[PDB]
């Protein structure tokens, strides 16, 4: 159908969107700093259970995500992966943990989360410490492209559906300016996106951390925006 926007989503609520067989995005909204912005995560079917990529941003949003999963899919979320250490991706980890979800992130993510005073996913993902590293995690591949929006950002690929979840390292087409880039490596960002490009040239669906999915041109768009900001 039509991809959900802040319009179709009351703040505190979560919509699911089916991208492919056994793949969904989860879309939530958050009011920051006067404005309302949407946020995407992923859900991937793993036999008779569910792998969750990223929290719905907050303990209350995350509890609403689980309820909305329990309602629309009715399969249990057994594992969750946070793609970076910011609160929009780990906020709700405690809720997940209380519901019996095993929470995972790279050591680099866990370290920064700890330093940040954020919630810390329980389990460590080994083998992602070097730019270009990939590891399998059930029905997805996890990929560390190098520093971009943050030094720890991961991307997620669903081989079975050619879905690339970029997380916050990839911007939607609508987004004309770099956001908060305080934690970013602007100097390495484009090289990291090129790694993503070179590793997943067959991706059919590209999901940005925020906003509307597209194809692989989201990667060039983000390059273009990051480079204009570098040049500001
Ligand atoms: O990228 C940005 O800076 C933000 C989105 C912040 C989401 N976020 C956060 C975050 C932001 C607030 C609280 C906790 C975590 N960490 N990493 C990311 S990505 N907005 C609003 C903004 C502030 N400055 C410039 N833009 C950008 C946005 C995305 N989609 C719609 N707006
Ligand atoms: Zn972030
Ligand atoms: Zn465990
Ligand atoms: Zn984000």
């Amino acid at each position: 159908g039509e991809y959900p926007t802040v319009s179709e989503i009351p703040v505190g609520e979560v919509r699911l969107y089916q991208i492919a067989d056994g793949v969904w995005s989860h879309i939530a909204t958050q009011s920051f700093d006067g404005a309302v912005y949407p946020s995407n995560g992923l859900i991937v079917r793993d036999g008779d259970e569910l792998l969750l990529i990223d929290t719905a941003w907050g303990a209350k949003n995350t509890a609403a995500l689980l309820a909305e999963i329990e309602k629309q899919i009715g399969l249990p979320v057994t594992r969750a992966v946070s793609t970076h250490f910011h609160d929009d991706r780990v906020g709700g980890v405690d809720v997940l943990r209380a519901a019996g979800v095993a929470t995972y992130a790279s050591p680099s993510t866990r370290r920064l989360a700890e330093v940040e005073g954020n919630e810390i996913p329980t389990h460590s993902l080994e083998g992602l410490s070097s730019s270009g590293d990939a590891v399998r995690f059930g029905p997805v591949e996890l990929f560390y492209p190098g520093a971009a929006h943050s030094t720890d950002n991961l991307v997620v690929y669903v081989p079975s559906a050619s879905v690339l979840y970029g997380g916050c390292a990839i911007y939607e087409l609508s987004r004309t300016s770099a956001g908060n880039v305080a934690d970013a490596d602007l100097a390495e960002w484009p090289t990291s996106i090129e790694r993503i490009q070179q590793h997943y040239p067959e991706a059919q669906f590209v999901i940005p951390g925020h906003g509307l999915p597209g194809g692989l041109d989201l990667l060039k768009h983000t390059t273009n925006v990051v480079k204009a900001h570098t040049n500001r």
